[PDB]
């Protein structure tokens, strides 16, 4: 395009100085910083190099592009008309950067390592020819897993499920979207002053009581969508390890997706979104713990309705089917 830029292009000194690490994986470090008084999240991925990072080869640009494309398409839903949702993490910009890792980022990396501990290599070995993709996203808050003991009540749980269901439905309708890896580390929660959140599905607008939280979906490692019959997806048909996990219902969902799609990952099977929503519902009922339990009639009723959702939702064919037809959302 206009060639790689230096890190200073995306992260000028003041923005670098305000970086705090907030997350990691094999193929991405994520930092929070502040620009124009506003928090943002910065995801940085080393690309195109020959050598190992975090135990695996670096993605090429062509290998990571699908996930950037998916990010952008889902972000763009916030500005659409017939199918509109703000429930995917908003993408502000994408740059290809060249250079050694900024010493100021290493300081932030070290602080996270000392306090939370890292599975990753200390990123101090990259040379001045190293390419990276730097993605700036809106700040989404903290993941659901990390909020295990932090939510107010099962009313909050209902809002979260409703938000996720609406977002996935809008994406099914617009993009024939499947998330395919929507475990509780990929659902982000942040405070909102809005009492109700707004979405539009096939031209019909409606609202969701927020309970003070806004949900953002993240991580498109395994996601699938299409436009004009061009399908963007991660082909895991030859992956062995993804389907052999144990110890958590999460790992059954990979197997159940493979059963549903006959190991054909290019196809559209929006049932996979139902499977993830059931897994999240299961987490809400079994692993989340709330500050206020259902100590009244109205609250014991919400508990009952979420229990019924758990028992019935797998008989729906899509997030769209669930949103439009399930008694929980009436
Ligand atoms: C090619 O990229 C496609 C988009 O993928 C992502 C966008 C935004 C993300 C995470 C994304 O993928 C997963 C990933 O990179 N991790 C390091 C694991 C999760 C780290 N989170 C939870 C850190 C986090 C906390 N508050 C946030 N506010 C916004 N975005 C965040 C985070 N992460």
């Amino acid at each position: 395009q206009k060639g790689p830029v230096p890190f200073s292009h995306c992260l000028p000194t003041e923005k670098l100085q305000r970086c705090e690490k907030i997350g990691e994986g094999v193929f991405g470090e994520v930092f929070q910083t502040i620009a124009d008084h506003t928090p943002v999240a910065i995801k940085i991925i080393a690309i195109e190099g020959p050598d190992l990072v975090n135990g695996s080869h670096q993605k090429t640009f062509e290998e990571i592009l699908p996930e950037i494309i998916i990010s952008k398409e889902l972000s763009l839903l916030s500005g659409e008309v017939c199918n509109r949702t703000e429930g995917f993490i908003g993408l502000n910009s994408v740059h290809c950067v060249q250079g050694s890792y900024p010493p100021l980022l290493l300081k932030a990396w070290d602080h996270y390592n000392s306090t939370k501990g890292s599975a990753n290599d200390r990123p101090d070995f990259f040379k001045d020819d190293q390419l990276f993709i730097v993605l700036e996203f809106e700040f989404g808050g903290i993941d659901l897993e990390q909020m295990r003991t932090k939510l107010s009540s099962l009313a909050t749980a209902k809002s979260i499920l409703h938000q996720l269901t609406a977002s996935l439905a809008v994406a099914e309708a617009s993009l024939r979207f499947e998330h395919r890896d929507l475990h509780w580390g990929n659902v982000l929660l942040k405070k909102t002053s809005l009492k109700k959140l707004h979405y539009t599905l096939n031209g019909k607008s409606s609202t969701i009581p927020s309970c003070g939280l806004q949900v953002s979906i993240i991580d498109y490692t395994l996601s699938r969508l299409e436009r004009d019959g061009i399908v963007v997806f991660c082909d895991v048909s030859m992956d062995e390890d993804l389907f052999t996990g144990d110890g958590d219902y999460q790992f059954d969902i990979y197997r159940l997706m493979k059963k549903e799609n006959n190991n054909r990952w290019g196809e559209y099977h929006p049932y996979s979104n139902v499977l993830w929503l059931h897994y999240l519902t299961d987490k809400m009922l079994k692993q989340m713990t709330f500050k206020t339990k259902c100590n009244t009639p109205a609250m014991k009723q919400i508990k009952r309705k979420i229990q019924e959702f758990h028992r019935t939702m797998l008989n729906f064919s899509s997030a769209t089917d669930l949103l439009c037809q399930h008694s929980l959302f009436k």
